[PDB]
């Protein structure tokens, strides 16, 4: 399942995931291509901060779905 992860400055990245994949894995995919540690990532879908322990299916994510990535300093 190909989804988009968009940032405020406009750049997008395609991430391949599955309905059973946990949000933590999505962050790990972003880390693979961007080098941003999962702990510094905040993924938002439909105005909701995505929980690391939950799965893509819990947010009803489909092909083409756009997630929003923002930095969260720790
Ligand atoms: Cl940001």
């Amino acid at each position: 399942m190909l989804i988009k992860v968009k940032t405020l400055t406009g750049k997008e990245i395609e991430i391949d995931i599955e309905p059973t994949d946990k949000v933590e894995r999505i962050k790990e995919r972003v880390e693979e291509k961007e080098g941003i540690p999962p702990q510094q990532q905040r993924l938002i879908y439909s105005g909701k901060q995505m929980n690391d322990e939950k799965t893509a299916a819990d947010y009803k994510i489909l092909g083409g779905s756009v997630l929003h990535l923002v930095l969260a300093l720790r």
